[PDB]
This record gives structure tokens, sequence and C-alpha cells, in this order.
């Protein structure tokens, strides 16, 4: 599913990412647009032989069983085609885990190239939330 904006950040409120550990909503908006445009069937293989999944573009090295990723630590406990469903729910409770881990949102690439230090209030702004 690919989703519109606004309608992405009211999902994401919804289910308890707005300043979850500090990052307010623009923060989620703001990577899962670069990360995925948007759209939760997005998958991108890296060099090390892992696999990205979803709207955040969750990692099957540690986050998720691909079954094909050897020496996967699978630390959300799903398999990662449960990340690319039209439901945010498994994407929402991986990303906390990983959001929480330590490197905050650094964690993703494009939040810390594109997203980081902007003004990403701009993502949500005109939203009915």
């Amino acid at each position: 599913k690919v989703f519109g904006r606004c309608e992405l950040a009211a999902a994401m409120k919804r289910h308890g990412l707005d300043n979850y550990r500090g990052y307010s909503l623009g923060n989620w908006v703001c990577a899962a647009k670069f990360e995925s445009n948007f759209n939760t069937q997005a998958t991108n293989r890296n060099t090390d032989g892992s696999t990205d999944y979803g709207i955040l573009q969750i990692n099957s090295r540690w986050w998720c069983n691909d079954g094909r990723t050897p020496g996967s630590r699978n630390l959300c406990n799903i398999p990662c085609s449960a990340l690319l469903s039209s439901d945010i729910t498994a994407t929402v409770n991986c990303a906390k885990k990983i959001v929480s881990d330590g490197n905050g949102m650094n964690a993703w690439v494009a939040w810390r190239n594109r997203c980081k230090g902007t003004d990403v209030q701009a993502w949500i702004r005109g939203c009915r939330l």
C-alpha cells in the first residue's frame, strides 16, 4: 500500500510514534518518505546479503527473519514479510525497539542524511491530527 503523507502521519500517531523517544511525528514521516517513498511493499537488498523491508526499511540482519540472511538475529521476532503489510502495526512495534536501541533514529541512514536537522515539522503540516 502506498500511503498519503497525512494518512501515514495519522496512523503513526495513532500507533504512539509521536514523540516516541523524543522524536516528533514529522521525523517519522520524513524517514518513511525517504526510506520507501511511503510504500509498505518496498524491499532493497544490501551488499552484505541482508534486505531492508517496508516503509521504514527494516533490516533482516538484525530485526526480522527472511530465511536467507545467515546469522540474522530476529530481534523483533517476526518474519520480514510482516513488515510489508498495509497495516503498519508490526513495522511500528519493530521501529520502537530499534529507536530504543542506543543510536536513536540514526539507525535510519535516510533519516540521518535527509531528515536530521531539517524542519521536519513540514512533514505533518496541513494534516488533520
